[PDB]
DNA sequence: TGAAAGTACTTGAGCTTAGACA
RNA sequence: AAAGACCAGGC
DNA sequence: CTCAAGTACTTACGCCTGGTCATT
């Protein structure tokens, strides 16, 4: 979902046509970072998964596409403004997935992060809750 | 992705005739 | 906290 | 005007425990 579906749904979505002037918005590439908090100060840091429960909240992990503006002014002359790393919002992250920071660890740097090595991984933390997808 | 059934409504159809006596 | 929904579970 | 043949309502166990969540 995070590699392939994402990517595709947003270069799939049709092109913004707006107009006269006229605007067109294409959506380049996604971008996913390591799930990050965003405190009240606004500074960002890593968000351990048991800091996620603790806490209540919300195991995700930021998303970034890249937007080109395109404006056509009848003079000929279309100017395209892009734009890197536009965030669109957040998407929670499977624990022990790939994206996860609790990836490639091992059994003592899980321990060192108070997680239990022998837990499976495979749900998300919504509000500080575990969440389980059911097939 | 796969009820089931009973009841209260409508709506259409649609059918030889002749006058005298009777 | 109030009733609403959802979920899981016991017989 | 008046008979059989189509379209609408109306309902599907008994409790009991709890946890979570959005509105208020």
């Amino acid at each position: 979902f995070i590699q392939m579906s994402v990517q595709r749904i947003v270069e799939d979505a049709p092109p913004i046509d707006l107009q006269p002037p006229r605007y067109l918005l294409k959506f380049e590439q996604i971008y996913l970072s390591k799930p990050t908090h965003w405190e009240r100060d606004g500074a960002p840091s890593p968000m351990m998964p048991n800091e996620a429960r603790l806490r209540n909240l919300t195991y995700s992990a930021p998303l970034y596409v890249d937007i080109t503006k395109t404006v056509i002014k009848e003079g000929e002359e279309q100017l395209q403004t892009q734009h890197q790393k536009t965030f669109i919002g957040k998407i929670p992250i499977m624990l022990r997935s790939t994206y996860c920071l609790l990836n490639g660890l091992t059994d003592r740097d899980l321990c060192e992060l108070n997680e239990c090595p022998l837990d499976p991984g495979g749900y998300f933390i919504i509000n500080g809750s575990e969440k389980v997808l059911i097939a």
